[PDB]
């Protein structure tokens, strides 16, 4: 691609299987500590970055509880798209 808009991350994690971990541990919407030598850091995920939308859906005022049961539901091909806290709080401070 060439028109590329620097800003929210965007990550992809390949479950090829339900039966098996995440590696990246998520809390209360934001992501705290990552499996090594998993799919997670693969896909694109950091510790610290808060979750906004998932697999094409907005979580950022959905309750964590949800959030799992979404993130669950989405096997293989999986988007996670990942946010500072910091810059989109700022963003939608105004």
């Amino acid at each position: 691609g060439s028109s590329g808009s620097s800003g929210v991350t965007t990550a992809i994690i390949h479950r090829p299987h339900a039966r098996e971990q995440l590696g990246f541990c998520v809390e209360d919407g934001i992501i705290c500590s990552l499996l090594r030598g998993g799919i997670a850091e693969r896909g694109g995920i950091r510790v610290g970055h808060r979750i906004i939308e998932i697999n094409g859906q907005s979580v950022v005022a959905t309750p964590h509880a949800r959030i799992i049961e979404l993130l669950t539901e989405a096997y293989g091909e999986v988007h996670i798209k990942t946010m500072p806290a910091a810059t989109y709080r700022l963003l939608t401070g105004q």
